[PDB]
């Protein structure tokens, strides 16, 4: 739950632009016209996931192996998770 | 790249069994039949990677909104990475 605020500009306004996006293909809010992100733009940390590299002595045909199995952790997509409003600026 | 010895038993037997079958599955050293997995088994920390929830204030047609939009990060599946020996016990 730790937060960090992130300066506006073109990573934000990206964001801005995806998140209109994604609501109109919902569409009850009609169809809105993507203006700018505003500050204050804010960052939750909601997870913290390790990727890991498995090393083992495997025997197979009753011979002795080295394997190495990853299970890596991926940085999936953006999904826009809730869209509400109008609002006060803050 | 930090280390941790993992105990023996049902979860590393079954890291086994599939570094095994993955290997069967480009099958250049034949056919290996799973027997076990001896100790140590080895757990190494490739990654630390942040799943985020961003917070945005949005204009759109001049309305204000507030949007939140996830970054999640995936644990995705195993994949066997090398596959070498014989080898000596450890």
């Amino acid at each position: 739950g730790e937060w960090e605020i992130i300066d506006i500009g073109p990573f934000t306004q990206n964001l801005g632009k995806f998140a209109v996006d994604e609501e109109n293909k919902i569409g009850q809010y009609g169809r809105l016209t993507f203006n700018k992100v505003i500050r204050p733009c804010m960052k939750k940390t909601i997870q913290v996931v390790a990727g890991y590299e498995y090393q083992l002595y495997v025997y197979a045909s009753d011979k002795l192996f080295r394997a190495d199995i990853s299970e890596q952790v991926v940085a999936g997509g953006r999904k826009l998770l809730r869209f509400n409003g109008p609002v006060p600026p803050p």
